[PDB]
């Protein structure tokens, strides 16, 4: 649960990933696979990725960050009111891809880095603060239908 004036530091924050939403797809992906590389072990096509330098080259893996972001982002416009937008990826990530929740938690930090990595001294503490919330609320709802199907 956000205030509004979270929300709209969260959307502003949200400005800089557009501006680069492949950019920051990109490095979220590879702090999360170089950070906890059994992550890279769910993807049948990233797995071949060896090294960093592989990953950075990987323009197929830089699609997938846009994906990703691109449906992160229109989950974060609806300022909590997504449960259409995330019932599908909880029901796919949970039964089809089988990732556990620890993984998400592990992408949410993973965002967090990215922003003060290319954004340092831009991304103030109430920014961060919001941005958090907004992720741990994404989480806590994927949580509750992970609990639904039984999926650990
Ligand atoms: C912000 C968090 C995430 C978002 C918004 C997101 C979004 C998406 C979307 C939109 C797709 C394609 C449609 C679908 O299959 O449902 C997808 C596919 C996939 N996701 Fe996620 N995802 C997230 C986190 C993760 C994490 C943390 C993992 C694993 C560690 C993961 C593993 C996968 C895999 C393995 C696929 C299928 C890849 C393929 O073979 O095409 N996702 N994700």
């Amino acid at each position: 649960g956000l205030s509004d004036g979270e929300w709209q530091q969260v959307l502003n924050v949200w400005g800089k990933v557009e501006a680069d939403i492949a950019g920051h797809g990109q490095e979220v992906l590879i702090r999360l696979f170089t950070g906890h590389p059994e992550t890279l072990e769910k993807f049948d096509k990233f797995k071949h990725l060896k090294t960093e330098a592989e990953m950075k080259a990987s323009e197929d893996l830089k699609k997938h960050g846009t994906v990703v972001l691109t449906a992160l982002g229109g989950i974060l416009k609806k300022k909590g009111h997504h449960e259409a937008e995330l019932k599908p990826l909880a029901q796919s990530h949970a039964t089809k891809h089988k990732i556990p929740i620890k993984y998400l938690e592990f992408i949410s930090d993973a965002i967090i880095h990215v922003l003060h990595s290319k954004h340092p001294g831009d991304f103030g503490a109430d920014a961060q603060g919001a941005m958090t919330k907004a992720l741990e609320l994404f989480r806590n709802d994927i949580a509750a239908k992970y609990k639904e199907l039984g999926f650990q």
